[PDB]
């Protein structure tokens, strides 16, 4: 689909996956710059398979014309088997929306990609994709393209900016000690 971050930081491949992937103050904070609220999330769960599951539920603050004042949401996270502690981490996230209109017509599957780089260094990669579901007729993906994907860039790329203010204040910290 798109890619919205590539780019290598001063930041572990460990940290950075519970940054990103547990209850952090970082994603609380994130969250709430990105008008996010009420984050519930599971614990990561290993199934029989040898992949982990962890599931989130939140309410996004919406300011389209066409939606609601808010919308509940479902995000399903699936580390995949093939992640090494420390060393690479790929996570595909699946996104639900519930208040939206067409929100049974479609979702986004979100994945993360992260691999250690140096010692104290790690590249984040995300890549983004619109799954369609029902078969949306005509007018009606060419709606969800316009209100998506613009939505999905100015996420992603916040995201970026304050991976990189937590680089400069976490590798700082590393460094002095
Ligand atoms: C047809 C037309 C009326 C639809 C308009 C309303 C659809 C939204 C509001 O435009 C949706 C579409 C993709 C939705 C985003 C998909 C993935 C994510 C990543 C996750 O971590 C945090 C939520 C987030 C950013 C979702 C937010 C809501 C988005 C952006």
């Amino acid at each position: 689909g798109r890619l919205y971050i590539n780019r290598v930081f001063h930041i572990s491949a460990e940290r950075m996956f519970e940054l990103l992937f547990t209850s952090s103050h970082f994603m609380q904070r994130f969250a709430n710059s990105r008008n996010i609220i009420d984050v519930v999330s599971t614990p990561w769960t290993v199934e029989s398979g040898g992949n982990q599951l962890r599931t989130m539920t939140y309410t996004i603050v919406l300011s389209n014309p066409l939606t609601g004042k808010y919308t509940a949401a479902t995000e399903k996270q699936t580390l995949y088997k093939e992640s090494r502690e420390a060393q690479f981490y790929l996570v595909d996230s699946e996104v639900l929306t519930h208040d939206v209109p067409y929100h049974d017509y479609f979702y986004t599957l979100n994945r993360y990609c992260i691999v250690r780089s140096a010692k104290q260094r790690c590249r984040l990669r995300v890549s983004t994709d619109l799954k369609y579901r029902k078969q949306p007729w005509g007018l009606i993906k060419s709606l969800i393209e316009k209100n998506s994907w613009s939505s999905l860039e100015s996420y992603f790329k916040k995201l970026e900016s304050d991976l990189l203010m937590e680089e400069s204040v976490l590798s700082q910290s590393i460094e002095d000690a």
